[PDB]
């Protein structure tokens, strides 16, 4: 006989890690015999509707308003409700707390299935499952490819959460050529783990580039000879703003799609520059950091690590910054590892020549 307590009210959420959550609550009318345990229960989006959770104390006794929970799962959408439990039995659940996210780890599982074979002429077709959105343990999910024909391993930083597949294109590829690959995950946090080495085979000039110095005609590299060549409508010279080097790229390659433009790593000596309005031309040299033209989707740069070298990657959807910038950070990222800038690309356009990430090599400096 007698009656269950009554439902709590006013739960709040006092803090939150990882893996736990703070609870506070108020008590509920508890019909005349005194509460003896709470219990807590949580929901989530992956959790089959309200279940049980674990706390710390492993018991909440019935004179304690506040209580942790534990075991939860990082970077996902969490509500808590509170039971009243006394002598009689346990009264109604409280209302949930306000929906709160439990904070962000690095990832534990590898993609699963990872696999690959087929495309077109001279590409290799690596392929995974995505890591389902309960699984990622944070913002900022992506994936990192190595693969290799060898000893050095080549890799890529893929930065989409729902990405399965990569494509390297490069005519070094040897058609239906062994290749091994390995896949792993990452996130704002850090590096997940690789998953196992597999085998996968792959499918059965120069790059466009546009280089410019005020008062003398654009130059842009023949794809065929890979020679610089002048502006073909003899004047133009340099422009003003990067989506202007954009354009400029689209005029001088309109058989290719032309989709964003970045400067390459490296300058280059270019002969045979002829100044703007003069009826004759006598060359002169010039070292500039030409554009490379970017065309159709963008796909990371692949990276080839050498066994004594070490491959990173940072991002960041907060800035959309330059390449030159960004180049910065991966230079000095690595003076701080006391090693050296060995290569470095750009990843997540977020703009014409602006990017929300950078991976990058570093190898040891080398001397005697």
């Amino acid at each position: 006989p007698g009656s269950p307590p009554g439902p709590p009210t006013s739960i709040h959420v006092e803090e939150i890690t990882d893996t736990t959550a703070t609870l506070s609550w108020r008590p509920g009318p508890d019909n005349h015999s005194p509460i003896t345990a709470y219990t807590i229960q949580a929901r989530t989006p992956f959790s089959l509707g309200w279940q049980a959770v674990s706390t710390v104390p492993e018991v909440v006794g019935g004179s304690h308003l506040t209580a942790t929970v534990i075991e939860l799962n990082p970077w996902v959408e969490y509500e808590f409700r509170v039971l009243a439990s006394n002598a009689v039995g346990t009264g109604e659940p409280s209302k949930p707390s306000k929906k709160a996210r439990t904070k962000d780890t690095v990832p534990k599982v590898t993609p699963a299935n990872v696999s690959g074979g087929g495309g077109s002429r001279s590409e290799l077709v690596i392929t995974w499952e995505p890591v389902p959105e309960e699984l990622q343990n944070g913002a900022g999910f992506g994936y990192v490819v190595a693969f290799r024909p060898s000893t050095g391993w080549m890799q890529a930083a893929v930065p989409s959460p729902e990405a399965s597949k990569y494509v390297f294109k490069n005519e070094t590829i040897l058609p239906f050529s062994p290749f091994q690959v390995k896949v792993g995950a990452y996130n704002n946090k850090g590096e997940g783990p690789f998953g196992p080495v597999i085998t996968i085979y792959s499918a059965e000039v120069a790059e466009p580039q546009v280089a410019m110095f005020c008062g003398k005609l654009n130059m842009h590299i023949n794809i065929q000879t890979g020679r610089w060549e002048p502006d073909p409508s003899g004047s133009k010279t340099c422009v003003g703003t990067k989506e202007g080097v954009l354009q400029y790229c689209q005029e001088i390659y309109p058989e290719l799609q032309i989709t964003n433009v970045v400067e390459a790593n490296q300058p280059v000596k270019i002969e045979n520059w002829c100044k703007k309005d003069k009826k004759q031309c006598k060359g002169h040299a010039h070292i500039v950091v030409p554009y490379k033209c970017l065309v159709g989707e963008f796909v990371s740069d692949v990276l080839l690590v050498p066994e004594k070298c070490k491959f990173f990657h940072k991002e960041r959807m907060d800035m959309c910054v330059s390449h030159q910038q960004w180049h910065g950070v991966a230079k000095e990222a690595c003076s701080k590892g006391n090693m050296v800038l060995h290569s470095y690309g750009m990843l997540l356009p977020c703009g014409i020549d602006k990017f929300h990430g950078t991976e990058y090599v570093c190898c040891p400096s080398t001397r005697p």
